[PDB]
């Protein structure tokens, strides 16, 4: 009963979250997840400003209304060499990573570690935030409000 959440640097409040190191988050879980970080799913505009501040990944994730990959540098194996906020158009499947937006985060690049999940609720899951530099923060709780997600 254990969930790893891989989190990135924030860029204008926008960060990426990977559950258990694979595409495994539903749209409804993604909203629940961001709310656990006192965050929301980014708008396209929030995501575009994050991009301009240095934000890029090589992973599909939910924002509000779409599934995207922010790209700065052209790479053939990430969004097929596109740049800008690349929008997934055609896919059979519904599970991806998520982006979240924290409005209290610094305005530009914040590559400090994430040390809490301030809005998780009571629950029996060991939830571990895993930072890129390997730093870990763990707590017992839960964040999923939809039964079909558990
Ligand atoms: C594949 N991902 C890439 C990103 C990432 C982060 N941001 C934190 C922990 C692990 C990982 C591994």
């Amino acid at each position: 009963n254990q969930i790893d959440l891989n989190v990135t640097c924030r860029y204008a409040g926008v960060f990426h979250v990977e559950k258990n190191g694979r595409y495994s988050i539903s749209r409804t879980e993604a909203a629940d997840l961001c709310q656990a970080f006192n965050s929301t799913l980014p708008t396209m505009d929030q995501m575009k400003l994050a991009l301009s501040k240095g934000f890029e990944t090589c992973r599909y994730g939910f924002i509000e209304g779409n599934v995207v990959i922010p790209r700065i540098h052209p790479n053939a194996i990430c969004a097929a060499n596109h740049t800008g906020v690349y929008i997934l158009v055609t896919s059979n499947t519904s599970h991806y990573d998520t982006y979240c937006f924290n409005a209290s985060a610094p305005p530009e690049e914040d590559c400090t570690s994430v040390t809490d999940l301030p809005n998780s609720f009571d629950g029996p899951v060991t939830i571990t935030i895993v930072n890129r530099d390997g730093t870990r923060y763990s707590k017992k709780g839960e964040y999923r409000t939809h039964q079909e997600d558990i």
